[PDB]
């Protein structure tokens, strides 16, 4: 009967790690809708949504984390998750999305997707609805020596999005879990954003 399902349920049932803090902050403003989680990995965002009835496309390429989302939803009757393995390098999606998100993921692809792909989230989402990026930065003050095939430039960001409401944006200096040569986290900047399509 306890039909809670805060930033706790699946963090502590599925040894998942907390829900992403821009997630929790934005459905204080994004309505329950249709969704699309972009490199979804184990699902901690995609199932708290689900979960607080958002319909969520949830994408990744390592089977094993989609395999995982699978076990969990099954568990919980998640009936609006939907899970798929895919290759973002090489994808193209053609549904309306009330909410999409790519949380620490466009890093990881090829420098010649994010162009494409970013244009096709923006065609892809609703006028009214938004868009959640959390992406890595390379920068004068903060190089990009991890190894990521791509990071945005300094207000790249903000120039894909420059049509839309920036409910949030910003470039903050923030860790990686990954440390150093002295164990400390390394540090770069990320581009976080919130944004409402006009
Ligand atoms: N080419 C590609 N296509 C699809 N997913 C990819 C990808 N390259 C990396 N990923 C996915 O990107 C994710 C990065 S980890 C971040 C996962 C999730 N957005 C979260 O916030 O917890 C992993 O699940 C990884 O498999």
């Amino acid at each position: 009967a306890m039909v809670i399902r805060d930033e706790n349920y699946f963090t502590d049932k599925y040894e998942l790690t907390r829900t992403h803090s821009e997630v929790l902050e934005a459905v204080k403003v994004v309505k329950p809708g249709k969704t699309l989680d972009l490199g979804c990995g184990n699902g901690r965002n995609s199932l708290y949504l689900a979960a607080n009835g958002y319909d969520v496309d949830a994408w990744d390429k390592n089977a094993m984390s989609i395999a995982n989302v699978e076990r969990i939803k099954s568990i919980e009757n998640l009936d609006n998750l939907h899970t798929r393995v895919v290759d973002l390098n090489n994808l193209t999606f053609d549904r309306q999305y009330d909410f999409i998100l790519s949380t620490v993921v466009l890093m990881f692809l090829e420098a010649k997707t994010i162009p494409g792909l970013i244009a096709n989230m923006q065609r892809c989402t609703k006028p009214g609805g938004y868009n959640l990026i959390v992406a890595a930065m390379d920068t004068a003050d903060y190089p990009c020596t991890v190894g990521f095939p791509f990071a945005f430039k300094e207000g790249e960001l903000r120039r894909y999005y420059e049509g839309w409401e920036r409910v949030k944006y910003n470039e903050d200096v923030g860790e990686l879990h990954r440390t150093d040569a002295n164990g400390n986290r390394i540090k770069l900047r990320f581009a976080t954003m919130l944004a409402r399509k006009k």
